[PDB]
């Protein structure tokens, strides 16, 4: 009523990277929040309302995995439905149309208040923050990172009824595989909860144990992991490369030596998905901010503790899909997929996120060859940048 | 050597495809490929907003363009005015087409292709016969009066001037094979065409090396059963490169999808273009018969086809949105690919440090934007 | 009864393994192990380092050894069959039963119910080859008896769809109206013996039909660049095409770019006749007599009738002059017809629950024997 | 010569792997020292002597380029012709007809006993022992291994000089990319010899450096060598998997993990050699041997000294196909690949040896599916085993 959905409309004079196809000479119509019809661009209906992409790319929207703030708020220091929705407005800037806000390791109480503003977010805003990820508490001190050794426990039978109870708005937790909380991972998976491998000093059999119960994705992939030492120890990052789940991955050539995506690449191909792991520092110029009590420096795009360790990244998805191509090598139609198609499938989204198809939803991203962002589509809904 | 650069391109060098580099071009060959803020300051840009940048496109077949044939008038000038209306289209080597016609003609061409030679480089090749060696059951358009058998002293001739002659279409079952030997020794690519042979002959004819077919499908006997593969068999079941017109009239385009998947990086896109092409005409006339031009189709009065109204980027869009190849593997059957087939690839048809700067850029709906020929860009 | 095959290299049809066993339970294949784990008390077959396999499933046999089942509508004449077959490691397959009256068709169905009440995983079901065809791609099929089929022989057809496994008709028959009813029933529906524009062939795809009866044979060509008829519907398509791999039916060069095109499509049959696997002079076919001389069968005219090859002689020429790997060639004779006509669930490759429909085999492929539901019968 | 005069015969009833196709149905025809035809088997010469391998498997010899002893002998112990001798007729019983005799960390004076000896073996015998793998001593003492630390040195110009005036009989020398030995790489390279990268500490960054100054392989990798550590940390394992030398790899699954052994042919590809490292253990039955003054154990498959540490493996060339295929996965036909053909090509001898070809050595052979070996040929002479 009263056109409430909209107009239909049509994008058209775009390179449409599907996931599945690169289409020249196509138009992409919406038609209220899903994609309508892609159909030869003389086709287009004369009296649809156009946006004319002027020759550059248009893709599914970017799924961040790892999100810890942006747009100079992080979710740990202010749990509310405000910063969640400040942090999808900033993502739009760099193509991100979906989310998991990353919330770390810190006291139970919080955790509670995390699970409260996510539920209520979720009733205000559909395909956008997606669900909670729990980075944390259940890890391992011995690759604690920035992660407060005194907070980093085991998870109580209560704690884990009460994450149980609300897994309708947690996507995913991360947690050690040597942890006494592995025990749980067939508990979390049963319920519909994504278990990923990370800060975890766990040996290779170890690991491969915790994916046995379920675990299926692995937390930036050798950051704050035990690592291939020797021929004879795989640890957590050999058990990772050596499996079929999923892994994320961080690519602003600060985490992860560009070589080593290279390789982690040719080992994992459609397995490998690009998340940013960033915090406040990214879409805003600060010098500092507070992460769980810890004050993180922001120099020359690092984020790092007195210490030195790196405390989240300063980078973007479409800052990450460019040095994913220029940097890393990978063609662009493969990048597109790391970013938006393979992160939906790893946490189950993609029978309406992820990919251009007639009946999934509008959530788009048009760019340009030198990687900016000129707008996206959310639930049909477009924005130029 | 002037020395400038492109930037704000993505590069399709036939190995790679380059985000976020530039192009340095130094007299008439490609210098540098660098990180696009490591131009020196002191070199002129041409900024292609974005847009695409490949090596030369490289015909194989060209007959006519811009409303000329070079079978009807043979001279240098036919030869500047299909050059010139090339780069319209992104091409910027050809091999000027001489058809099925008598001796006399021949040897005018070759007059004519020399004394191109003498001014300019890296432009039109060399020429093309295709005929008259051919067959009267596969003739197309082509003079049946004319399809013969060629004379000792035609076969010393052409050997002879094999310095101007890139390529020879001729039948596998016509007795001049017997000298594909001779024409391949001296330098000449063979090429089976117009050819009613047996899948046997025709592979005889690429055992004796014959290493091109013309215009795949087009006037070759095809598989006509599980028994009988003919010409078209004989060239798929073969290491050996092929050319295949792209304007989805001469071949069907899920025809075009199958030998892709058969020939991989052994099929060529040629246009086999006539004076239709880059001019808007209705008819020209092609050794004495008059083609009609409808609906970009080049007909004679049977509805024979006879060369082709399309143009090399034309054929890039057909190929990439009805037969659903690559864009870089689609440029590849368009510069690098008819490089390798004809012996030029050392210098031409890639983008790669040392090799001539003969380049096209384009926008992604296929209109070129402009070309350099020797390093000399020309925007469209 | 519980045993294991030993030394063996076993072609699963996901994986070639080395020193492993496989071990029979019943009719069923019980587990996949290291040799050095079977336990010594169980019985061992040791296949002396040959290869072991799903048995193959040939879905396109009208007769062999001395019989024909259009000439010879028994249970015993698919008996004979099935033993026949097993010969050449075969261990499933389509009676094959090609155009003729409408009441050979019905005894046909008859024979084939009565036959499914004594054997399992055996002979599956029929293939009812014509009489929906065209008169110019007959073949050796009379044309007196080519047709289009009756509202009353449809209502047949449908209602005993629970053993038929395949109709091959002609796209530009009229009987192509009713792909969709006969899909719907369960029956594989099958392209053959057509000249049909390649319009009127991916029309039938469109409809339903999801197989090709021996490919180029009998079919409208690829006759040009702009005329790509049946043959050019099939390879510019994604169903199933069964192809001759006798060296007599389809040039060895054909096969490999038609192998290049359709990939694990691409299903070898034998097509073969009452002289695979005997050794006769000449058989009479619907009223055509066909003569037999040096492994190739054909009428008066010269018209191929059938083939007289077996399943294992074309894995060997499939290998040997297509070059298509051993692995990939043994796909195309049991996973891929399994698939083909939707009995993989349960049989065409060499995974524990599936039954136990095996085929061991030399490296010049002889037979050394099969497993049918799990009972292994040497050579 | 009073040997046998060379004839012509063929091999029937064999699958041969001729490294570029697996050929059923053929025969193989030997003339003299080469490989004079392959036909179908229908077509051999009628007047021939056939040998019939009753359908096993044939294939090039193959190609050992790290072996430091076996059947009972260790080259460093006993600097003979006589035990080059020894080492081949040995290795003959596992399928390996050509090797690098290796001769590990020592003074020099037995480095130019090796010298002498391997070229007075050259006069006599070719394609079989094809010349020396000098496996140190310019290595380094953080990853020595069992080579002694106080023979660990940089060259000196004198014997820098000795090295390259006696290239054509040193196919290989292993050396650290730290080491200050590593600047006369290219002058190495240049008298043809291989330099390979082994028994280093090196940071990524080092060890590419010598990669560029000509380095073209790495000995057994993962085995001595600074690991990926961390995502930023890339060592002398990332520097090879990052690069396109070639490396050997010893698959007994006590030097690597059959999982790394996995990942590494995912990245190398037809530059994974398959290698032994083997000593006097392999090919006899002795509980013990001395290496350089040092007592090595052979317990459970394993070499080592008295305080543990790894010294060689107890493999051979066929059981390493057999956890190739059985262990790691590798089909037969790449696996073989990796043990001719690859090595082949890693020294620079493939147009002569390590596949089957027209014109080639008829250095092959035969082996049967649980990988025993029936016979082998060595310059067109037939041995049964
Ligand atoms: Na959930
Ligand atoms: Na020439
Ligand atoms: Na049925
Ligand atoms: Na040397
Ligand atoms: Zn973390
Ligand atoms: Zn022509
Ligand atoms: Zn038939
Ligand atoms: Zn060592």
């Amino acid at each position: 009523l009263y056109k409430k959905a909209g107009f239909m409309y049509a994008f058209v004079n775009a390179v449409i990277y599907t996931a599945k196809d690169v289409l020249y000479g196509k138009a992409l119509v919406v038609d209220g929040d899903k994609i309508s019809a892609i159909l030869p661009v003389e086709d287009v209906p004369e009296n649809l309302q156009k946006i004319d992409l002027q020759g550059n790319n248009l893709t599914a929207g970017f799924i961040d995995l790892q999100l810890n703030g942006c747009g100079g708020v992080m979710f740990n220091e202010d749990i509310s439905v405000k910063t969640l929705e400040i942090m999808q407005e900033t993502n739009l800037k760099s193509g991100t149309t979906s989310y998991l806000p990353t919330f770390i390791t810190s006291p139970d109480e919080g955790m509670k208040d995390a699970v409260k503003v996510m539920r209520e977010y979720l009733t205000q805003y559909k395909n956008q923050a997606l669900g909670l990820h729990f980075e944390g508490p259940y890890l391992s001190v011995e690759k604690k990172g920035v992660h407060r050794e005194e907070y980093i426990r085991a998870i109580s039978p209560e704690m884990k009824t009460f994450l149980c109870d609300n897994a309708d708005v947690i996507t995913k937790i991360t947690l050690a595989a040597e942890n006494p909380t592995a025990q749980y991972i067939p508990d979390f998976v049963e319920k519909g909860i994504i278990v990923s491998l990370g800060h975890s000093n766990a040996t290779y059999d170890v690991a491969q144990q915790a994916i046995e119960k379920g675990a299926s994705f692995a937390t930036h992939l050798h950051n704050a992991m035990s690592p291939i030492s020797s021929g004879r120890a795989m640890g957590v990052v050999g058990a990772v490369l050596d499996s079929d789940i999923y892994t994320g991955i961080i690519v602003d050539g600060l985490h992860v030596d560009y070589g080593n995506i290279r390789l982690d690449k040719k080992v994992k191909g459609d397995k490998l998905c690009i998340v940013t792991d960033a915090t406040a520092a990214a879409g805003a110029d600060i010098d500092s901010f507070v992460f769980v009590g810890k004050t993180v420096y922001v120099r020359d795009g690092k984020c790092y503790d007195s210490n030195g360790t790196l405390g989240g990244a300063a980078i973007t998805m479409i800052e990450s899909v460019k040095n994913a191509v220029q940097e890393v090598g990978i063609p662009l139609d493969e990048t597109l997929r790391m970013c938006n198609y393979y992160p939906a499938k790893a946490i189950g989204v993609d029978h309406k996120l992820g990919s251009i198809e007639v009946g999934k939803i509008a959530n788009l991203t048009a760019f340009t060859n030198d990687f900016n962002v000129l707008g996206t589509a959310v639930n049909g809904e477009w924005k130029a940048n």
